[PDB]
């Protein structure tokens, strides 16, 4: 089974898991999505304690864990950013020993990838790695059983998408890795400057050549968007990034009157955010990343996507902690 | 009444009839001899509940936490952040997100324009836990304390004054509250800080209908004369001048005499300024050769001192308003 | 199989509890511990809300009283530093009695012990308290839990310890109060600076003498630590305080010059064993030191306890709240 080999692994990175388990994990997350919605959810994770540790906040991840621990019958311990980080008074070994003394299992989210792994390492429970500089995996298995939700029958191996802007950083590498593990055919569109580091491009190749997956790496927008199932962009230097703004024209670009946009939130697409008037002047633009009419229009699927974080975590904690 | 008030959002006390009102406070009365007898039943069992708190209040919080806990429901607090929500982030977008994952979204913050925004967007219930304009939790609290302590006389039948600073959410959500309940209030305080003008017009329309009387009046004797109950709250280098021109309206003995009425209750929504057993309250009493401000230590430990029971009151109709408008 | 209870008691200090009384804490929380593991934990804060108020921070402490609360089927509110402490804006006077109509129990770690007694006197519900300046209650019910356990038979009354460095300071004050209490011999080894308050050491001499216990000052590592079943330190911090305490570092010649080849280390948390924190490092580095006041070699030792006397926190913390609070 792949839930036999899931029991008490550790969440750290997509790089970490086969594609099975990860189509597991998805597949889950969507039995669970079904349960909850018809009222026959089974409480696996019931009587355990969680503690989970923000060294930076996360008000959409922090929300996504809490909620998915309730509805599985578990109680949490919110430990916020403080200051005083992991490491600095005590050592991350002796902090993970502690945690795993009390806890049934631990959610962080944090600064370098070291540090989660060090935790996974000597905690004894399973860890789940909520976002580090590096990767953010809980995201991307959202923004997976979304695409699976909107591509109405494909699999995750015939979708193409394109990530717009500044691919390097934990959003755009793990869409990467995910891409390469699962067969999907990725673009990443920006300047040359911001694709994804060198070495985890080359670990993903190998990766997409056993499964059949594509890694395009361009500058250019029409070559980069065409064909594609989805549009994804992040936040991101303005004149630098602005021909990668996602607006209608790239959705037109693509040829595909079923194209859907993707973000991972929170989206800079108006003046509402106090940035947005700032900028709107600053630039003279309504919106960065962005714009109002394709955040807003049919196409978007962000808050479905948004929705997915709890589904796909609650998925993590089940397979790994669930009895 | 019970129907009419499901998934309901409880922004301001504008927005409820009279006889939703009392059903409000009849549950809360419920609820809480429920509580005492053991024999509560929950209602809100496997829902999730965000709190959102952009300024900080323990009071209202624990509040919300043990009401919900009593009730079968969990919570996630949200405190405050540096980033008032609007700066990284529009409250629609926020609301959106938060109504896919929680059943019921308790919002403190700042102007009404924001938590009826949240109100919009969100999809499930919004509880509105204190806004610039309006702090409607309180009031219900308010008015089922003047009911159990005032032997089988209706709202329609109580006659109140609140003294001192009116222009603000408590003084705000009482004039509206006992203009929908037909009470009769008086605005006790300087002409320059009763309630906003056109709310008050507002108000005596729903008054007029409701049997009510408003009355605003810088005269303390007038004002207190007949009250079952006196209400205040904290008037406050900064504060010397709005503390000589409120320091006529400091509920004291003399103050509760000038009813009339031996049975006269006192209330105060907390925190108070007493006697010198605060930081704040010693410095600027002492600053006036007071001690206490809006309330003299002698009143508030009195007798006819109801303010805790006020205080716990807080909870039973939080409660109610989250088992009326989320329960099931 | 007591004849008393603890029902609806505060927990403030040790100083406020019978020989009789810790021991039935403990007893329980052995119990409890026991029940945990072997899942036949029974829930005897079914439907009880707690507020865990913590003017300063400790993630330790606060962990300990929400997993065992959790465990016990109650819940609760988290009430951290804010910027406003108690007493600025509101009397505790004032709070307590609002928090007490709303919680069935309160736990308060902040500044001074007075603060405390006050909370204890107006709430009207039990209050616990998770530290204070002045003593650390909680964590010696969780250290003489962990000396029982480790200690092949021997009761509290037969046991030996030493607590080195400075023990001027809450967990030094509790664990002469608490060893003179359950007739324990303790000695505080560290600069005479250092020793506790003078007055509690007073009060602390005329309890022991009721109950067969010892209390011994010295400078002297070595006479000490003779004979001692358990060594204690906690972190004494910087150069003068560093070359002051270096004598009373615990490292493997410590352990030696017990004599005793069952000789246990325990240590409160956190600790400052090696380079893997960035002060414990800096600090150790300008000094030319690997580790503080207890070596990397004896910390991670067989001879260390210092993760299960942890996890004891816990077990203890929720013996105090299920005694004066369960049903
Ligand atoms: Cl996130
Ligand atoms: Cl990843
Ligand atoms: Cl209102
Ligand atoms: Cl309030
Ligand atoms: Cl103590």
């Amino acid at each position: 089974a792949m839930a036999f080999n899931l029991r008490n692994r550790n969440f750290l990175k997509l790089l970490d898991f086969s594609t099975k388990e990860i189509q597991f994990l998805i597949d889950l997350s969507a039995d669970l999505k079904k349960a909850k919605y018809a009222g026959t959810e089974q409480k696996k994770l019931l009587g355990k304690n969680i503690a989970l540790i923000f060294e930076k906040a996360s008000t959409r991840t922090r929300c996504a864990f809490e909620v998915a621990a309730f509805d599985q019958g578990a109680q949490v311990t919110y430990i916020g950013p403080s200051g005083s980080q992991i490491g600095d008074k005590e050592s991350m070994k002796d902090t993970a020993r502690v945690l795993g003394r009390m806890y049934d299992g631990i959610q962080y989210r944090g600064f370098g990838q070291a540090i989660v792994e060090e935790l996974g390492a000597f905690a004894g429970v399973p860890v789940w790695n909520g976002l580090t500089d590096e990767f953010h995996p809980t995201q991307i298995l959202a923004d997976f059983l979304t695409m699976l939700e909107h591509s109405q029958g494909k699999a995750l191996a015939d979708i193409q998408f394109a990530y717009l802007g500044d691919a390097r950083n934990n959003v755009g590498n793990s869409l990467m890795v995910g891409a390469a593990k699962m067969g999907m055919d990725i673009r990443l569109v920006g300047p040359q400057a911001y694709w994804p580091d060198e070495e985890l491009v080359a670990a993903c190749q190998a990766i997409a050549k056993q499964t059949g997956g594509k890694i395009t790496l361009t500058e250019n927008v029409a070559e980069g968007v065409q064909g594609c199932d989805f549009l994804y962009t992040d936040v991101w230097r303005v004149a630098l990034m602005k021909p990668y703004q996602v607006n209608m024209n790239v959705l037109k670009q693509t040829g595909n009157p079923n194209v859907k946009f993707m973000h991972c939130l929170p989206a800079f697409h108006n003046d509402e955010t106090t940035i947005g008037k700032q900028v709107a002047d600053k630039f003279g633009m309504k919106g960065l990343e962005v714009t109002e009419e394709v955040f807003e229009s049919e196409h978007s699927i962000v808050f479905d996507e948004a929705e997915n974080r709890m589904h796909t975590i609650k998925a993590v904690m089940v397979a790994t902690l669930g009895s």
